[PDB]
């Protein structure tokens, strides 16, 4: 069926439009949370200690609460208490508000999750929502009505991917000397290149995703692929800005950037800075070795669903820019 979480996250004007665009998102609308009355309006909320918040419904196909919280943690001051921005004072306090039981022990890990990386105490509260009064309709869709209006966030951030780090785990290497071949694993393991102009995905013009081929962890959407004329597979950008990592090469008498995958520490390629200029400038020149290309047709079957709509709204985009 359909679920709901209730989030305050400061202004509920952007933060309604922000969850709106989040795939699996059913519908999103404002609202007053966990104030000291049943009932209460816009300019009673100081007296009423209510939170602006958000009520999101979402497909629990579609997107976990683990992940739908992870997209709000991107838009929000963890740390801050009753601030968010330039917005000061108590109905612009942090807070996550359940209904499920089931739900608090996710939020729960979810926040540890969060603190165990950017770090500080976590300000963010946790309380099964008590009383709660949908917003006027003043306040309802209130960006699509006034697309100039007050918007602190980066509503851009909702169309980002999120890449789960453990669903996806390196093998062991005596499991990988079996599964990959003999090319696939020097380059992936041992860094080594393979042959330009004979590889098998440097001109490959298909819809889909480039997958870790030692973890299955997603690295690469087909519609931040080009033809670089150099004979690798290039792209412009990873699916995110998480699954790459990069070190410093000096091998062969030169100085380079390598590019390397988050969860198998496997050995990509390089980037350069001679991408095209439109795309941002960057080229990751990634061996075909490292890669196992999944097709649109096929993500679902593989495990990949919850991205197919990520790659096709990147190839519209692709496809509406090529029209210039």
């Amino acid at each position: 069926d359909e679920r709901v979480i209730y989030l305050a996250g400061g202004s509920f004007w952007g933060l309604e439009a922000y969850m709106e665009r989040i795939y699996g998102v059913i519908d999103a609308s404002s609202g007053y949370a966990n104030g000291k009355t049943s009932s209460t309006n816009y300019e009673k909320l100081h007296e009423s200690d209510h939170a602006e918040s958000v009520k999101v419904i979402y497909d629990p196909k579609k997107i976990s609460l683990d992940k739908l919280l992870r997209y709000y943690f991107k838009v929000v001051d963890p740390v801050s208490v009753n601030k968010q921005g330039n917005d000061v004072g108590r109905q612009y306090r942090t807070g996550i508000y359940y209904v499920n039981s089931a739900d608090k022990e996710v939020i729960d890990h979810a926040l540890k999750a969060l603190q165990k990386e950017v770090k500080g105490k976590i300000a963010i509260e946790v309380e099964p929502l008590k009383n709660y009064v949908r917003a006027e309709e003043y306040h309802q869709d209130y960006l699509k009505k006034h697309p100039s209006g007050y918007c602190h966030i980066d509503l851009k951030k909702a169309d980002e991917v999120i890449v789960d780090d453990d669903k996806y785990t390196k093998p062991s290497d005596e499991v990988l000397k079996k599964k990959l071949t003999k090319l696939q694993y020097e380059v992936t393991q041992n860094k080594h290149t393979e042959k330009p102009f004979e590889n098998e995905y440097y001109n490959k013009e298909e819809e889909g995703i480039y997958v870790d081929i030692t973890t299955g962890e997603p690295l690469f959407s087909s519609a931040d692929k080009y033809d670089s004329g150099c004979g690798w597979p290039s792209f412009s950008k990873p699916i995110n800005k998480d699954v790459v990592k990069y070190e410093d090469d000096e091998s062969l008498n030169r100085k380079r950037i390598e590019v390397l995958s988050r969860i198998g520490k496997a050995h990509l390629g390089h980037v350069f800075n001679d991408g095209p200029k439109e795309l941002g400038g960057l080229r990751y020149s990634i061996n075909s070795a490292a890669l196992r290309f999944i097709p649109l047709k096929d993500m679902e079957k593989e495990g990949y669903g919850e991205f197919i709509p990520y790659i096709k709204k990147g190839e519209l985009k692709k496809y509406i820019n090529d029209k210039k």
